């Protein structure tokens, strides 16, 4: 049976699979078609059907998993096309985490004879974390964060080690946002979370602007103004509020012009779409920054698939955390973001 | 001269006016006319032009302020109206808080010999909001809460003694929020903000549903279902997330449903309208909660005019605090909610 690891999300559906590169001449032999079928489908395809998606460059090659050496793979595709996946299988165990875990067994036992197990969700991220963290990204960091990230001029992506990793905020943002406060391998809370989250910033951007994808609403927002629809302290004070240390440029209400009438007819599509990634993303921080403060921890973790192909929100994370905690919280990233479920829910597999 | 206080925020002016009661019959005469045209246009009129307001129900009456009787007057209008307020005044000594007396502070000077003082918007609500619980709503509390706020059928408005104040926490929901940590009568610290606040309820609202009004924007979100924008935990588990707590009602992704385009095409504006009131209301719940557990406060006090007859937020408020904070907090709220800066800003008229 292949070595499967699946994360089933609010919007996404995360796989890790493990494909083995030391298969002797008569483990090849006794090997049944339909799973040589899958193996080669899924290494010599990079687009599954429409909608699924092998992320080629998060590969590790060459791991050594439950004594064999093979390669990790990373594939995602949307849970609402978890029907279309469910009928292919149709026509093994498996270690499954997230909401869908619970929500789609019984289709998951349509397979017969399949062995559905259920893994905790926020389990499933620590370990996943700890183990991708621990093995390296074929030898580089796994781990990073913007190196003066208040000087654009200056700011650049370094490598960060997290060797001795406790403890850690980890602030999970997909579908919404779950805030973990890790201490142990085996000693984590989930402190928080927060319903402002990456669907919040897709669902509004589609009613705002008629965006029909993710990556539409990224390109829309790296074109806009957000100041075009946001009030700032200066729109209030006419400079910074000295007495309390909030610059001119900070927000003081997000959206907060568009209560002017002759203001919502001149914003564009692409000042509304920065609009509401920037106020997801500072919302996401200063949330972080509160919990990191009362669970006195100082490095802080973004994951999560918001953040994939997203470098504006993760620069504004960056600084953000940086600025407004003076210096005492770094924002810290890691290649892997959207998948640490999926790879701690293969790592169950030897319990079963 | 008349004895004004003024709160110039980002949306609304406030203003406090004490009218004498005990004015002697040779005080009456050595009045002039255009001092005697103000008092009576002020206490004869309940709207003043087409958008100002004077909040009857709010009057203090027979207050002994600075050694004389009168009744103190709680009057609003729209910062963008402002200029119309200073042309009225040019066809006295003026405390003015709130970041337009900064901006504004040139048009003020317009008005010829006029001394304005400029005052400091969260001094002015801390001092304004202790003196106006000090002397009590004509006899009645200031201050409220809601009784039993998880169930309905017993839910109800009572008072509450803030007669020892100390410690609170203050959370000002304005075009944005602040939140402050006040220790004792001159000892507080504004411990953080949002920008998520009533003008991004405003603005979002207008926005997605056309609404034109505050009131409008209400009555719209009244007669909606939140659930139809919002992803909730059981969309996500098929139930309650029973490992964390979180019960299937929750909302893990605010307007995460409409990243479904079909959902999008069905939504009414009255859903749209009620996700951003419960969206805005839930983020402040949960910031001033993570606030009171840093601040080791358990008594949260909230003012501002977002919550002006605003029941539906209010009622929100009370029962998240309560529900997610395992009755460790308390939602307060104040009955001047929306004119504390304003009744400070008169008290500082002896200083000058
Ligand atoms: N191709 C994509 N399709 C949809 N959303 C995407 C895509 N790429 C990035 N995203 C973002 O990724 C977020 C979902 O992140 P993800 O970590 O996979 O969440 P999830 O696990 O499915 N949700 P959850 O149940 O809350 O844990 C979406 O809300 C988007 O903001
Ligand atoms: N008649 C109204 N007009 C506009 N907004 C109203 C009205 N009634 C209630 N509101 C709400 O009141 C909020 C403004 O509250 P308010 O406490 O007066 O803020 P402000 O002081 O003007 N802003 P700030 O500069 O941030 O302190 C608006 O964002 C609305 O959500
Ligand atoms: C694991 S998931 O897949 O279902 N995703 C997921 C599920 C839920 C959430 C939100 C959350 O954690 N909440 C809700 C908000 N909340 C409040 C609210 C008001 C107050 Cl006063 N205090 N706290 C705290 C608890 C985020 C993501
Ligand atoms: C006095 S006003 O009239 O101008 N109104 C007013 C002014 C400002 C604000 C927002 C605020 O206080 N902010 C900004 C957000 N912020 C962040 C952001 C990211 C991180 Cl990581 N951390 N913190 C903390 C500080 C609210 C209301
Ligand atoms: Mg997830
Ligand atoms: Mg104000």
């Amino acid at each position: 049976s292949p070595w499967f690891g699946m994360d089933i999300g609010g919007t996404l559906v995360k796989l890790s699979y493990f494909e083995p590169i030391d298969i002797t001449a008569e483990e090849e032999q006794e090997e049944v078609e339909s799973l040589k079928s899958i193996r080669k489908y899924l290494t010599s395809n990079v687009a599954y059907g429409s909608t699924g998606i092998r992320d080629v460059h998060l590969e590790l090659k060459d791991l050594t998993l439950f004594g064999r050496r093979g390669n990790l793979h990373f594939i995602r595709f949307p849970t609402q096309d978890l029907p279309t996946f469910i009928q292919m299988g149709r026509d093994t165990v498996l270690c499954a985490t997230g909401g869908g875990a619970y929500k789609f067994e019984k289709d998951f036992r349509t397979i017969g004879n399949l062995h559905l197990h259920k893994l905790d969700e926020l389990d499933c991220l620590v370990k996943g974390l700890l183990y991708i963290d621990s093995v390296s990204f074929n030898g580089q960091a796994e781990c990073y964060y913007f190196a003066n990230a208040s000087e654009p001029e200056r700011c650049q992506k370094m490598p960060f080690n997290l060797d001795d990793p406790y403890p850690l905020l980890v602030v999970n943002i997909g579908s919404g946002v779950s805030i973990l406060a890790v201490h142990s391998k085996d000693n984590y809370k989930r402190v928080t979370g927060t319903s402002l989250g990456g669907g919040t910033f897709l669902g509004l951007c589609s009613l705002l602007t008629g965006c029909e994808s993710f990556e539409e609403a990224l390109e829309m927002a790296s074109k806009g103004d957000s100041t075009q629809a946001d009030k700032l302290v200066r729109d209030i004070y006419g400079g910074d509020y000295e007495r309390f240390g909030l610059p001119g440029w900070a927000v003081a209400s997000s959206f907060g012009n568009m209560i002017y009438k002759e203001k919502r007819e001149s914003v564009s599509k692409e000042d509304l779409a920065r609009a509401t990634l920037v106020t997801i993303t500072n919302n996401i921080g200063s949330v972080a920054r509160m919990c990191a403060v009362n669970e006195k921890i100082n490095r802080v973790v973004f994951v999560g698939n918001f953040l994939r192909v997203n470098t504006l929100s993760m620069k504004l994370l960056a600084y953000a955390l940086d600025y407004w905690s003076k210096g005492q919280l770094k924002a810290l990233f890691l290649e892997h973001e959207g998948y640490f479920g999926a790879v701690g829910a293969l790592l169950g597999l030897p319990n079963f």
